[PDB]
């Protein structure tokens, strides 16, 4: 499933997203939008064997199984498909054990280099929430 903005940005604040860790809803839309364009289905490979999954792009070294990834940990308990369903409830559930784990959103390279610092209140402008 391919999110508008405005849809995904009420998703992530039914799930509990907005000021989660003191992460304002924006932030969450602007890395969703860097890492997957907003795509459920996206996935790519990393330089180490493992891959990211889903709209938040959340890696298969430390949080899910992609039966592939040998050393590797399930910190999310899930199998890494169920970051691609059109409900983001895992992807949603996953992230905020990813941001609790003690580098905040600095864990998503895409939020660091392409969000944090920025006027990404931008990202909800004009949202019915
Ligand atoms: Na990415
Ligand atoms: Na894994
Ligand atoms: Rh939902
Ligand atoms: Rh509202």
């Amino acid at each position: 499933k391919v999110f508008g903005r405005c849809e995904l940005a009420a998703a992530m604040k039914r799930h509990g997203l907005d000021n989660y860790r003191g992460y304002s809803l924006g932030n969450w839309v602007c890395a969703a939008k860097f890492e997957s364009n907003f795509n459920t289905q996206a996935t790519n490979r990393n330089t180490d064997g493992s891959t990211d999954y889903g709209i938040l792009q959340i890696n298969s070294r430390w949080w899910c199984n992609d039966g592939r990834t040998p050393g590797s940990r399930n910190l999310c308990n899930i199998p890494c498909s169920a970051l691609l369903s059109s409900d983001i409830t895992a992807s949603v559930n996953c992230a905020k054990k990813i941001v609790s784990d003690g580098n905040g959103m600095n864990a998503w390279v895409a939020w660091r280099n392409r969000c944090k610092g920025t006027d990404v209140q931008a990202w909800i402008r004009g949202c019915r929430l």
